This record gives C-alpha cells, sequence and structure tokens, in this order.
C-alpha cells in the first residue's frame, strides 16, 4: 500500500538509473512514518549470478565519516575526549608538534588549514602516517579555511580510537554499531560473510574492491548492508529511542559547526535550512565545496528546522543518505557501481517529496 506506493516511486526515480549507467545492483530503502521498505535490483555479484538482497553487503564510501563522527560524539559524551583537546593529548608521539595547534573539532570537520583530500601516495605504512604528521606544517589559518579531507577525519578517527583504548575498527565493531542496533556493519568484513559482499564495479564491469590505504577505516572503509543503514537513518530520525550514550552522540553529530554558503557543516553530516531546494543540495556537491578551500563563517543562528545528507564512494560502489527530522523520513541509496551524485541527490529529492505529508 505505501509499501506499493514507495515501490513505486522507486521504481520510477530510481530504477532508470541502473539501464543510464549500467549498474549492476542496488537497494534503495526509505523510512517514513515510522515504517522501513526495502527495495532491491539487480546482481551484487555478476559473476556469480547472486541476486542484491537484505544481506548484500556494500562499501560505503565517505558515509563512513558518520560513522567516525558518531564514534567521536559517542567519546566525547562519556568524557573521553574534548572537542577542544588537541591530537598530542592522545597520540603523544605528535605533542608539541605543530599538528598538536589543531583541535578535535577542527579535524573533523577539515579546517586544520593544511590537508587536502588524500594522503599523498607515498605515505601507506603506520611509520609513515605518523612520520607525515611529524612533519606537517600550518598553512592556512587553523580554523578558516573547510577542505574536505580523508587525513583530517581520519586522524580524528584514530584519536577517538585512543581515547577509548580499542582500535578504531574494535571501536565501531565492538561498541558504536551495536549501540545503534546494527548487525551486519564492518570496517573489516567477517569470514563467514564474505559470500555476502558484494563486489563493485567500473566502468568495464570488471568486478573491484577497496583496497587498503592510510587511516582508510574512519575516513572511507566501513561496508553495510540496506537494513542496517536504514537502521542508522531510524537512529537518527530518533535518538532519543536509543541508550543515553549514543543518543547524546546521534544529537551531537546534528549540530552545526560553521557555515559556507547555504550549507552547515554538522559531525560528518551536512545540514541545510529545511525546506531546501534542489539546488542547494546540489551546490553542497560542486567541484569547489569538495576539491578546494573554502573561508568558513561562523554560525550566528543555526536553522531551525533542518534535513541532512551525505555521498560517500569508492571505486567500485555509490552511497547517498538523507534524512529530514520534521518530516521523519529518510532514504538510503546503495549501489555497487559509482553513479554520478547529483543524480543520487534528484532522485532521492523526488522520492521524498513524493511521501511528505
Amino acid at each position: 500500500p505505501k509499501d506499493q506506493e514507495i515501490k513505486k516511486l522507486v521504481d520510477q526515480n530510481f530504477k532508470p538509473l541502473l539501464e543510464k549507467y549500467d549498474v549492476p545492483g542496488m537497494a534503495v530503502g526509505v523510512i517514513q512514518n515510522n515504517k522501513k521498505y526495502e527495495m532491491y535490483y539487480g546482481l551484487q555479484s555478476v559473476q556469480d549470478k547472486k541476486a542484491v538482497n537484505s544481506s548484500t553487503i556494500f562499501e560505503l564510501g565517505s558515509v563512513s565519516k558518520l560513522f567516525t563522527a558518531t564514534a567521536g560524539a559517542y567519546a566525547k559524551n562519556k568524557g573521553k575526549i574534548s572537542f577542544d583537546d588537541t591530537p598530542g593529548k592522545y597520540w603523544k608521539e605528535l605533542k608539541n608538534t605543530p599538528i598538536d595547534q589543531v583541535n578535535l573539532l577542527q579535524l573533523a570537520t577539515y579546517t586544520s588549514g593544511n590537508l587536502a583530500l588524500q594522503f599523498p601516495d607515498e605515505v601507506q605504512t603506520d611509520q609513515q602516517v605518523l612520520t607525515f604528521f611529524k612533519d606537517w606544517k600550518p598553512k592556512n589559518p587553523i580554523g578558516e579555511y573547510r577542505q574536505y579531507s580523508n587525513p583530517s577525519i581520519g586522524l580524528f578517527g584514530k584519536v577517538v580510537a585512543l581515547s577509548m583504548n580499542k582500535p578504531f575498527d574494535q571501536v565501531l565493531e565492538k561498541i558504536i554499531f551495536p549501540a545503534l542496533g546494527l548487525k551486519h556493519s564492518y570496517v573489516n568484513v567477517a569470514k563467514t560473510q564474505m559470500q555476502n559482499y558484494a563486489f563493485g564495479y567500473n566502468q568495464e564491469n570488471q568486478p573491484i574492491r577497496v583496497n587498503p590505504g592510510p587511516l582508510d577505516a574512519p575516513a572511507y572503509g566501513v561496508k553495510s548492508t540496506l537494513p542496517d543503514m536504514l537502521s542508522f537513518i531510524h537512529a537518527n530520525l530518533n535518538p532519543q529511542k536509543y541508550p543515553a550514550d549514543i543518543q547524546r552522540a546521534i544529537n551531537e553529530t546534528h549540530q552545526g559547526r560553521y557555515q559556507v554558503n547555504t550549507m552547515y557543516q554538522a559531525l560528518g553530516w551536512e545540514e541545510f535550512s529545511y525546506p531546501a531546494t534542489l539546488q542547494t543540495l546540489l551546490d553542497s556537491n560542486s567541484e569547489q565545496i569538495v576539491m578546494k578551500p573554502n573561508k568558513v563563517t561562523a554560525i550566528s543562528k543555526e536553522p531551525s528546522v533542518k534535513m541532512y545528507h551525505k555521498t560517500g564512494s569508492t571505486n567500485g560502489f555509490g552511497t547517498y543518505v538523507v534524512f529530514i527530522p520534521k518530516e521523519n523520513i529518510g532514504l538510503v541509496m546503495l549501489t555497487n557501481k559509482r553513479i554520478p551524485n547529483e543524480e543520487r541527490i534528484k532522485a532521492a529529492y523526488a522520492v521524498l517529496n513524493a511521501i511528505k505529508k
């Protein structure tokens, strides 16, 4: 009923992308009015003729950053860290180095003022990563400029892990994932679940999966299922229904920290005044916003009514997650091939618009 109507909306707005971009497989979830709806298309593995289904595990890419943010907020609300702390309080070899002038909130929200999108090619081992951060020097004034960055939020996740005395994979797999009711989400996919891990596909439909990299886990290294991600949206829409420490942490991730044009940077999540135009949501993934440094403006008044989203990709996968508290709706799309972010944003906008009360 609503089942049929939503499936119809998804068939009209997401299904055509499968042909347009030759996508072998897709899971789209919608949560609305307190009910979850799971829609699956295609194959998780072309060679094995395995269909995408409720157990299929996808690479979330940068949507991993949401879990990193949630982990840090959890740490902070437990008094394990303060966001005014610097990384050398926790990772002692960086004590009294220049990166130790940048605080944990600034690493989380990409404002160190000299951290690019990726580590250089040459930084691969734990030691080379430690060395990179020892040798780091400032460029822009700390806190002034947003530059979307894996090394920035990776360094944040690493110190969060230190503050909890667990490697970061265990922070998520042992504490945060279960706290959010997630059952099949992973930093390292369990042995007994490899049969469920999709292959991703490149534009020649060669099957691929994410390779290891420096501080990968906190930046882009989580994998999950459609039901788990719909649980995660449910948690974002209803933090009050969770235990205090995870509840506090979820609420903390929604707090906007500074503004760039019409986007507010929260923890991991991007935040907008709601109702938001499509163009506002598209502009959030502009080359200028994603690839270049941008001067931030301090928030004077946060919007009283908001919505949040996050895009992510690995070479073989696309993810998009969106929720609007006031409408009590959300959506997740997972694909095992990249499709343009703007198509993900537009498709979701149409479906959410159609189901608003």
